[PDB]
């Protein structure tokens, strides 16, 4: 296809690979220092979005390679492209980092967001595989906020 | 125990545990690029090694939380924690991506050797841990130079 | 291997016998008090780490065998090597019972660093076995713990 | 039912409870010493009377408890309550070891009988309880001595 | 790691390889000759010992290749590196061989105790490698001197 | 039978069996260098020869205490009665230490013909059992040879 938007297509979804590796790394932290008795419920809740997102990562970076560039999502490509703060708690507890990892989804949704409007004009396959995760993740985001409440 | 060696020793895992996310998102990184057909030798070394390496993160992880202190595995923490640089290709091969690779895992095994050495006299348990990874990727880089080989 | 050493290994690993029979005596008595509706969470934490402890003995009382020694595990010599008091109770709940066990494990862990500490010239072999026990038994700590809170 | 004799049953029985954890200590350590290749008619002999007298103090403790008590089976309340001497043999040997366990089983079986004739008046339950462990006992008793034999 | 250490660390490796040729070729020596009827006990004891040290080998040969060097185990390799008198027997009959095996297993046990301590500031790794080994060669050793008794 | 020529015979076949001692450490030295990914043909090719050569030497074995003799595949034993040289590479190389297998199994296959030839006349029943050997190593020879080319 077209050669500059293609480029303009990778690094859009070379943003989105990197947002996926945060969270995963994100979702992984989280779940590594709320892993408590009472706190079963989240523990559990974790775990398969965690796999759901590597998986998500996965996709994005084998559409990068079908496009002809090569992915990256090593740890430095991940801090360059992030847009929002490191995951900082006020307190250890159950419901502080389920409220901090809300804002997280407010992030990603948000980015994601974006590059699904930026790419309206640039590239629907890549649109609509955007599309598809945000229907997931938005929806992951809502059991967090159930749990707030 | 002694609550500054547990801020010592945590503080060496918590650099061991960066050292690991780091090698497994690098991991997942070559495993994306080198992706190919006449390569499907090496698509499928990565796979296992991956998933030990997440493995030995949630020890570390786990371990850091018995010693009291809470784990942190953001991207963040990655860079900071970090000691080498990020992973750099000269070219898009297979064996390029082996060569450097291989530089990774002498990067790894390296700052394993250190906080071997520097828990002598803080925590042999924790060491000892860290003594059992240090065998497995010593393990895997060989397999890595035998193929460049 | 030397005569005197093994001596002075064999009075270390009997002290650490002493200090397992001495646990899961505790164990099992915490267990028979403990045993209440609300508190099933509990009674079934303390079962497998019963178990566990009187395999650890059945390792230490097979290696001081091995060291030529015959293992005594009589209920004197419990008493006599036993460092720390007797298991007391303030009150009899769930939250003393859990605090009065996380102490005695805190003297636990602690006699089992020490025996490691001066086995490091004496008998590697015997340290490593015991290095192994400390891991888990700082596991379970952890367990206790976190239930308190 | 009467609360002093509920204070002089848990008083019996809690010596019972000590009794037991006595002899399955006791039991486990004869095991030990006499491990060996032409012993292992007797290293099997052990093994389930070790079980089914673990058995009997988990009935005597959860009688005690039943009875509004706390059961103690603690290393302390076994020395104190201990009526016979601690387990000493004069020699490294099968028989030795048969023999002074013969000597146990006659402490046992004697404070048992003891406890189950105080019974007689306080209360016919807690008694029949005994009756039943006894006949076990002096029945395994039987089982050593035609070993010595 | 380091070139010279690696050289000093391979060539006790090296050593200890040679060790266990050397064991279980004396292992299937002593088995071929104590294959009687009444001698049916030894035989099969000595059966899993010998797979168990050739699978000594086959990890110490591995640890060397991971380390760079070439393993050697050819029968000039044995006799060079061996230290002590090869396996001679005054009679031949069960108690003479395992007599003789109980030293060629001090022999064995104390070399390795040796590579273990010279280890102690070289490579933890290898060492943790050889702890391991010895734990399980002392044990076999007991349950020789056991059937001597 | 005769006396004399069983010794003649014993002989003979002491120094069959450790022709094949040799050999079998031979092949397990040759596996553990010639163990690489390219090099994967070979690794296989050598297990079933280890296994069975092992086995060869097992049958001498029995067959020399069958004539009332007592086995010996001490390493002392093999130096002494081994014809050839020790195996040396020039080279680190798959087709190299192919190439020095081809020839220790010229050594083998020529030693045991000549002790075939030796029993013509002194003992048929061995003779046979040597014949069998010798088609079959013959036979792996070749397969080494057609892996050269
Ligand atoms: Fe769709
Ligand atoms: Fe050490
Ligand atoms: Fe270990
Ligand atoms: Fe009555
Ligand atoms: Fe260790
Ligand atoms: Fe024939």
């Amino acid at each position: 296809l077209s050669d500059k938007k293609a480029s303009d297509v990778a690094d859009l979804l070379q943003k989105q690979l990197s947002t996926y590796n945060d969270l995963h790394l994100t979702l992984k932290h989280v779940h590594w220092n709320v892993v408590g008795p009472n706190e079963i419920g989240v523990h559990e809740m974790i775990d398969p979005q965690v796999e759901l997102v590597r998986g998500y990562a996965d996709e994005v970076a084998e559409r990068i390679a079908t496009l002809g560039k090569s992915p990256k999502g090593t740890p430095g490509a991940i801090i360059k492209d992030r847009t929002w703060d490191d995951y900082s708690v006020e307190r250890d507890t159950v419901q502080a980092h389920l409220a901090a990892l809300d804002l997280v989804y407010n992030g990603v949704i948000e980015d994601t967001r974006k590059s699904i409007e930026k790419l309206e004009d640039l590239d629907l396959v890549s649109q609509d595989l955007l599309i598809a995760h945000a229907g997931e993740l938005e929806k992951f985001q809502w059991f967090v906020r159930a749990h707030l409440e």
